[PDB]
């Protein structure tokens, strides 16, 4: 899964992009639920939140180096 840096500007521009509602608005920065973040697998080819993030603050979470299989499985548990 991914997570948000402290460079987050809280522009909120990423919430729409997320297909799993894994981003929660915070203060000073936003927080991603590693439980809901499938890195967009099962939805897109690239994580959508990054495509609109100006601060470039959504790195890979070393605490959760999941596999596409795992990620794909996480995706389903959330929708179908
Ligand atoms: S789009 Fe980037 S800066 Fe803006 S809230 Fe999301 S993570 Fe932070
Ligand atoms: S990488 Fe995809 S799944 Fe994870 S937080 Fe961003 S938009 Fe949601």
């Amino acid at each position: 899964a991914l997570y948000i840096n402290d460079d987050c500007t809280a522009c909120d521009a990423c919430v729409e992009e997320c297909p799993n509602e894994a981003i929660t608005p915070g203060d000073p920065i936003y927080v991603i639920d590693p439980t809901k973040c499938s890195e967009c697998v099962g939805a897109f080819d690239e994580p959508q939140c990054r495509l609109v993030c100006p601060a470039d603050c959504i790195p890979d979470n070393p605490d959760y180096r999941e596999t596409r299989e795992e990620l794909q499985e996480k995706y389903d548990r959330l929708h179908g």
